[PDB]
């Protein structure tokens, strides 16, 4: 459940998160 991988997601936010949702996350 939780446990869901630790290979998965390599860079932790899959990377493309920290990126993306940083991205659209204009915010601040």
């Amino acid at each position: 459940d939780a446990e869901f991988g630790h290979d998965s997601g390599f860079e932790v936010r899959h990377q493309k998160l920290v990126f993306f949702a940083e991205d659209v996350g204009s915010n601040k």
